[PDB]
């Protein structure tokens, strides 16, 4: 998260970390056994880290789950980032507490000018790079479709939509990815791409969750 706040240990408990020796992607809770994140983000051997505020230190509100199971997205296309939302089997239940909560799905989708909230381990610099150990979170409008297909021709599809600052200073990043955007109360977006972060006129590109909820809730219902 570039140009955004240490959001406070665990101030956003559905924040997972993933990891398979290392932060590698953000992901939200969806529910005790659920992770959602990026189809980009998808490895082997993922340990989804729950009530983790510092990545790099023991605290105290950790949970620690391996994947029993990961599902890209059926039309997950990685040249294009498309459908750049998987889901991640918890092997255990995460202990549902004040510091691991699942967020809600959205019912509908929201809509340009809605405040969110991003937070992820990413890369903090827009040039250059320092990765952060506490979460970092950034509240950031959503932006008019056109505005993002303008920012991104010929890249935005339905599935996607900007979210931030044209102005640049301000964005997810490298590390965010996989991470949600939760407006409302609801998961809204994934962190999924963007052109660096936070330069003007490259808005962060986040999944739009809202357009997947049939397929999470189907998905999750069926395994
Ligand atoms: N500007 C953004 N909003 C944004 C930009 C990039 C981004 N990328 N995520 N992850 C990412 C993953 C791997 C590489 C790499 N092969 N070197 C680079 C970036 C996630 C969000
Ligand atoms: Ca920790």
């Amino acid at each position: 998260i570039v140009g955004g706040y240490t959001c406070g240990a665990n101030t956003v408990p559905y924040q997972v970390s993933l990891n398979s020796g290392y932060h590698f992607c953000g992901g939200s809770l969806i529910n005790s056994q659920w992770v959602v994140s990026a189809a980009h983000c998808y490895k082997s051997g993922i340990q989804v880290r729950l009530g983790e505020d510092n990545i790099n230190v023991v605290e105290g509100n950790e949970q620690f789950i391996s994947a029993s199971k990961s599902i890209v997205h059926p039309s997950y296309n990685s040249n294009t980032l498309n459908n750049d939302i998987m889901l991640i089997k918890l092997k255990s239940a995460a202990s549902l507490n004040s510091r691991v909560a699942s967020i809600s799905l959205p019912t509908s989708c929201a809509s340009a000018g809605t405040q969110c909230l991003i937070s992820g381990w990413g890369n903090t610099k827009s040039s250059g790079t320092s990765y952060p150990d506490v979460l970092k979170c950034l509240k950031a409008p959503i932006l008019s479709d056109s505005s993002c297909k303008s920012a991104y021709p010929g890249q935005i599809t339905s599935n996607m939509f900007c979210a931030g600052y044209l102005e640049g200073g301000k964005d997810s990043c490298q590390g965010d990815s996989g991470g949600p955007v939760v407006c409302s109360g609801k998961l809204q977006g994934i962190v999924s791409w963007g052109s660096g972060c936070a330069q003007k006129n490259k808005p962060g590109v986040y999944t739009k969750v809202c357009n997947y909820v049939s397929w999470i809730k189907q998905t999750i219902a069926s395994n």
